[PDB]
C-alpha cells in the first residue's frame, strides 16, 4: 500500500515540499513545545483529535531511532561505522521526523484549515525572485 | 512524555508485555494482511478510525526502518557493524513494530472490546505453569 | 488500459495472491470440475450471470494458448526452443488462469461473498502461528 | 467443452463468417477506439453490461498472448523459433481476436440488433456476383 | 499535467486521429473564417463560451508561432538551418493548429453533438479498407 | 482580427504593463504551482471556469514551443543556428508565457477582482521614487 502521511489531513507531501529543509525547527525544539503545551492532552487515555493520535506515534517511534542511535553508540566498537550510523539517524531520518512533527503541532496550535493556507502563501513568497520578494516571509500567529 | 501507544485505545505495554515472542506473525505476514483487507481505507483521504490513524503510522515508520537497515547495507563497509546493525532493526525494533501492527488490525478485524477480553484470558492461561495449565491456548475469535 | 479481472467482481489481484501460489488446483482439474457442474448453462443461448460469462471467455482464451502450445509441438523442430515455450505457458499463464478458474468457478457452486469471505479467512489463518489458530484449515461449503 | 462466443449475443461463428477475413479492421485500431469510446466502463467496478463483461476478457487475453510474443522475443535462443511463434501470433489468434473485438465494439456502439441485421444484409451483398453487386457495400452508420 | 485538449469538449485527440492530413483547409483559410463570421465575439469583453474562450487563445498562440518563423527568416543567417525551422513551424505545428482551429470553429457553426457524432461516423468511414468502402465520404451538416 | 489575451478576464495588456519584465516566477515555478494546486481540475473533463480552459491551452502551447527547441537541439547542426533558436524560445517567448499563467494562476487562487486591484497597487508602488516608495513591494495574499 502507498499511504501518505497527510492526506487525511488535507495535505500532501508534495504540497508540504513548498517549506525549504531548513525552514523547519530542529527536533528538540518541537518536542519541548509538544511537552509544554500538549502533555496534559498527550498522556490522556483518550483520543481528542485524530492530530493527538498521530503526534503520540510520531513522539514514539523518534524514541524509538533515538534508542537505536545510543544503542549503537555502545554496541558498535568501529567508530567510523558508529559515526556513519548517528549522523545517518540525526540528519537523513531527522529531516522527515522535524516535517511531521512540524505539522501536526501547528495543526493543533492553529488549527488545520490555517496550516494549510499557509503552505500555499509561503510557497508564493519562496517562489518570488528575491528582489521582488518581500524581506519578511509569511510566519504562523493566531 | 511518558505516553503509552495502547492507553488511549483501552489497553496498556503491561497488558500486551504478556503474549509471548512467538506468539505474533512476521512483519511481511502483517503487512501483506494490512494490504489484502484495508488498503482502501489506509489510503484514503478519510480518517476511518483511530485504529486507521495509528495503523498508517505504523507502517509509515516500519518502512524507514527498512530504509535505515537497506542503507546500513549499502553504506557500511565494514561486515561486522553492517550485520550487527542490520540485525537489531530486524530481531528487536521488530518485535515492537510485529505487537503494534498485530493489535491494530486485530481490533479492525475483531473489535477493540474482543481484543482487550482475549488479552484478559490469555494472561490467565500464560500465568498459569505448564503442570496446571490446559494443553491449548485461548484462540482469538468474532465470538 | 488498467483492466483488472477480478475488480469487476469485488476482488482484485492482490487479494488473490494473498493466498499460496501452491494452493490453486491444475487447470486440468478446474476444467473437469467445470465440465461436470456447469456444461449446460456455460453452452446455454442465455447469459445465465456475469460468472457465466466470465468463465466461456476464460474457457476459450485457455483453448487457445493450449492450441499454440500444441501448435509449437508439432511445427517447431529444434526440441530445447519448444519446450522453453510450451514450458512457460503450462506454468506462467499456468498460474494466473488457475486462479480466474478457480475464482469463478467457485462464485458458481458457493455464491460470491462466501468466496470473497473465504480468501480473507484463510489467508490470515494460513499466517498466524500454528499454536495459536484453529487446528484444521477453513474450507468452503454451504 | 463446444462453448462458440457467439451464442449467448444471439450469433455464432458461422453467422460472422459472412464477413470476408481482410474485412475485419486491424487490433491496434480496435482497442484504440475501445480506448476512444468505452475506457471509462471499461475500468468500471461495475457490471456495465454481458458486452463489456466480454471486452474485458479479451482485452486481457490478447494482452497475455502479448506478453507471450514479448516473452518469446527477449528469452528465445534461435532465430527461426522466433519468428515463427511471433507470426503464428500476430496472424493466426490475430484473426479469431480482430472478429471479438470488432462484434463486441460494433454491439456497443450501434446495438446488437443493428450488428445482427448488419452481418445478414453483408451476406447478401458478398454473395451477389460482382457483375450485378451495387457498389455501395453495406456499413454501420448514424443516418 | 497529462491535459486533452479536447477532454473538456467530450472528445479526445484519439478520436480526432482518424481525421486525414487533407481533410482540414489550410491555417491562413481557417483564420480568414475565423475573421469572417465570428470577430464580434472573438473580440468581444464577454467569453461568450468555452469555444470562444479555447479559439481565442488558439489564434494568439499561432501568431506566436509566425512572429517565430519571421524572427528566424530575419535572424538566422545560415539558409539551411532558416528553412528548416520555417518548414517545421509550416508543416508540422501547423498541422496540429489546423486540426485545434476547424473543432472549435466546427462546434461554433454546427453544434458540439453534430460535430461528435460526425467524428464518430467519419471513424467508421475511414476505419473501412477502400475495397468495401463508399467512394464518398461522410459530409458535416445542419442535420 | 485583433485580439487582447486579457479582456474577458477584465484587464488589457497595457494595465500587465505596470509589473516589470523581471517581476514574474519563471516558467517551471508557475507550472509546479499549478500541477502541485490545481492539476485535479486541470485533467478534469469539464469546464470548471473560464480561466482553467485559459491555462490548459497555455500549457498545451507551452508544451510545443518546447517540442520545437527540443527538436531543434536533434535536428539542427549548426550550434549557433540552434543556440539563437533555443535563446529565443526560452526567453523571448518565455516572457509572454510567464506573464500569462501568472495571470491565471493567480485568478485562481486569490480571486480576478482582487488581481486586478493589485496591479493597480503595484503600479502605484513603482510609479513612486524609490526615495518615497516603502522598502516593501505589494504581494498577493489571501
Amino acid at each position: 500500500m502507498d499511504i501518505d502521511p497527510y492526506k487525511e489531513f488535507g495535505a500532501t507531501v508534495e504540497l508540504l515540499s513548498f517549506l525549504p529543509s531548513d525552514f523547519f525547527p530542529s527536533v528538540r525544539d518541537l518536542l519541548d513545545t509538544a511537552a509544554a503545551l500538549y502533555r496534559d492532552a498527550l498522556e490522556s487515555p483518550e483520543h481528542c483529535s485524530p492530530h493527538h493520535t498521530a503526534l503520540r506515534q510520531a513522539i514514539l517511534c523518534w524514541g524509538d531511532l533515538m534508542t537505536l542511535a545510543t544503542w549503537v553508540g555502545t554496541n558498535l566498537e568501529d567508530p567510523a561505522s558508529r559515526d556513519l550510523v548517528v549522523s545517518y539517524v540525526n540528519t537523513n531520518v531527522g529531516l522527515k521526523f522535524r516535517q511531521l512533527l512540524w505539522f501536526h503541532i501547528s495543526c493543533l496550535t492553529f488549527g488545520r484549515e490555517t496550516v494549510l493556507e499557509y503552505l500555499v502563501s509561503f510557497g508564493v513568497w519562496i517562489r518570488t525572485p528575491p528582489a521582488y520578494r518581500p524581506p519578511n516571509a509569511p510566519i504562523l500567529s493566531t
